[PDB]
């Protein structure tokens, strides 16, 4: 059936000639073949939906999420009203819950691939740079460096191999500091970095600590943690207190 490719997004929107239902549409001219074997095992309503693909040039048939991307939900150097923060911090963590449970690794999770759908919705997005990192069964660990440098944990700049796992988690709390100061906290979380140092002093009397609620810090203590084998996991996110409180 003829879909009509109404306007560029980034990736075309598309519309279907006879239903009129719209759908996403990632042009790509020849990575790309583990982006649609992942999308392929991918179901859940906090991950975009694959529809499928048509090798022309290669044609992807992704959901399509007339909210826009998280930044444009967060004011520059404000942020946003902490129920918003929260509730987008629950479906992240639904979406992320998902892709672990299953041996998926996003590894660019940043609010540039966090969509919304129309009742504002979470979808995780864009799985070009998503790998597996269990399979059988049996964990693996990851050597090469990928994702973005802010949102990036720092055991992926010091270390040769690391566990996929805490690395989106890191990146998580990234992004809740996002949503809730409008700034993202360093260029790197590198000890080059004076912000990064700052953290790891504790200084939280500056920005973009000081604009953030005792409790959602409380959980970003937990989260920034340097040592990914102390840094918190999902499952004792979702029993924090601000992670749990009514908003
Ligand atoms: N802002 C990052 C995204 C926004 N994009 C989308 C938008 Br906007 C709406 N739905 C989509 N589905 N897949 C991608 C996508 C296209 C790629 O750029």
């Amino acid at each position: 059936e003829d879909w009509d490719l109404v306007q560029t997004l980034g990736v075309q929107l598309a519309v279907n000639r006879v239903t009129e239902e719209a759908v996403a549409v990632k042009i790509v001219d020849m990575n790309i073949k583990k982006e649609i074997c992942i999308n392929k095992m991918l179901n859940h309503e906090n991950v975009v939906k694959f529809y499928g693909h048509r090798r022309e040039i290669q044609y992807l048939f992704l959901e399509y999420c007339s909210g826009g991307e998280l930044f444009d939900r967060i004011e520059p150097d404000i942020g946003m009203p902490e129920p918003d923060a929260q509730r987008f911090f629950h479906q992240l963590m639904a979406g992320v819950v998902y892709l672990h449970g299953i041996g998926i690794t996003h590894r660019d999770i940043k609010p540039e691939n966090l969509l919304l759908d129309e009742r504002d919705n979470l979808k995780i997005s864009d799985f070009g740079l998503a790998t597996v990192f269990r399979y059988n069964n049996r964990e693996r660990l990851l050597n090469k460096m990928c994702g973005t440098l802010p949102y990036v944990a720092p055991e992926l700049l010091k270390r040769r191999e690391f566990h996929a796992e805490p690395v989106d988690v890191w990146s998580c709390g990234i992004v809740l500091t996002a949503m809730l100061a409008g700034e993202l906290p360093w260029d790197q979380p590198s000890d080059s970095c004076q912000e990064y140092s700052d953290w790891k002093e504790k200084k939280t009397y500056l920005n973009p600590w000081k604009k953030i609620d005792s409790a959602p810090l409380a959980l970003l203590h937990k989260i920034l943690v340097e040592n990914p084998s102390a840094r918190i996991t999902i499952p004792d996110i979702k029993k924090d207190r601000w992670y749990n409180k009514p908003l």
